[PDB]
């Protein structure tokens, strides 16, 4: 009753692949993460954001049209790209059919944001109607949207002018959505404008002594608030820099290719050393002492990933990527919420009102591990 067996376990080219969960357990959790963000509400109306022009506006519920959506909507685009998922790609068609049925929500750096999964849907569909959306939103944030000095686009969100200041998610929120409409209707413009932005968001944002990037810049003053390498604001630059690479898919050896490259790197290399046992990174980045916080972690390990993957950066930063997910599905409870999550949080005046943010489950923090969940999934082909 003896077998005929091939040794290949001790050849690190013939062994196969060591996996932590299976693709199916992984995609069914990625459906159960998608499942809790799109129902989560504020039924008692709670958080109602309230402006004294009589504006009230749901920040928790699907129904509502926040960042949060934007990111979310993406995550949930990304793992239809992949998969074909039909169910998916239903829950994205129609949150825009009942927003757009709504009516706009006014123009802003985080309103923008769903702008991005639009653009893909419109490349795939051609559905006429998307268009004017796409037109109309670009258009502001060409010549409308506020601009600090050196043409830096300003933070200037719902409630808040934010005058003269340059925030890390800019990027992510106005920018990429820019850049990929830039594209998708042939404005050269748009995708030149895009790349000014990342020059300067990096000009004043980006911290020399460490690779990591402070929070916020202010023209007015010449300063970065609280000098705060925050973790989930570190996070957006990490995701967005090699989404926008392989947006402008630009030539090896383009200074500008490379200097973002190098950018991303330096970030890299900061962040593989701060990283805790557990694979998450702390809400300060470089305070062992400030508590370890997962959407970062999330947001990280989608950047690491997808840079590992285009090859910008070395395989070796795998390891990395691989110790945050592992880190990332320990943090997901049964109902599908990322646990150790951060309350959100504004520009901050000192560090310790970094350390101080409560933790609670949040939309973005579903949304960030979609993402990174969905890109983890890449390394299954």
């Amino acid at each position: 009753n003896a077998m005929k067996v091939w040794p290949v376990k001790h050849s690190p080219l013939l062994r196969q692949p060591e996996r932590f969960i299976a693709r199916s357990e992984l995609q069914a959790l990625i459906r159960n993460v998608t499942q809790n963000l799109v129902n989560i509400k504020d039924e008692s109306g709670q958080f109602l954001l309230r402006l004294d022009d009589g504006r009230v506006i749901d920040t928790k519920g699907w129904a509502g049209w926040e960042w949060t959506h934007g990111v979310g909507l993406y995550g949930i685009y990304q793992y239809y790209q992949q998969t074909g998922d039909i169910e998916m790609r239903d829950i994205i068609d129609r949150w825009f059919a009942d927003r757009f049925a709504e009516g706009a929500t006014t123009k802003n750096v985080n309103t923008m944001a769903p702008f991005l999964t639009l653009a893909y849907r419109f490349e795939e569909t051609g559905r006429m109607a998307y268009l004017p959306w796409l037109e109309s939103w670009a258009e502001w944030a060409m010549h409308e949207m506020p601009r600090t000095e050196q043409g830096g686009m300003q933070h200037m969100t719902l409630a808040e002018e934010n005058h003269q200041q340059m925030w890390d998610d800019t990027l992510m929120m106005t920018v990429l959505p820019l850049a990929k409409i830039g594209k998708l209707l042939n404005r050269p413009q748009y995708v030149e404008e895009a790349t000014y932005q990342f020059l300067l968001h990096v000009q004043n944002l980006m911290d020399r002594e460490t690779g990591l990037w402070f929070h916020g810049w202010n023209y007015e003053g010449r300063h970065n608030f609280a000098r705060a390498r925050w973790a989930r604001g570190n996070s957006w630059l990490t995701m967005v820099i090699p989404d926008f690479l392989e947006l402008v898919d630009l030539p090896e050896g383009n200074a500008v290719r490379r200097y973002l490259i190098t950018v991303l790197d330096a970030q890299i290399a900061a962040l593989a050393e701060c990283q805790d046992d557990s694979g998450l990174w702390h809400t300060l980045l470089d305070d062992p002492h400030s508590y370890l916080e997962a959407s970062a972690t999330a947001g990280f390990a989608y950047g690491i990933l997808k840079a590992v993957r285009k090859r910008y950066v070395g395989q070796h930063y795998a390891g990395v990527a691989e110790k945050a997910i592992r880190g990332i599905v320990q943090n997901i409870s049964p109902q599908g919420e990322l646990l150790q999550t951060s309350f959100g949080t504004g520009m901050g005046s000192d560090l310790d009102f970094y350390r101080q943010i409560p933790l609670t489950s949040m939309p973005y923090g579903q949304a960030m591990a979609i993402l990174c969940l969905t890109e983890y999934l890449r390394k299954y082909f």
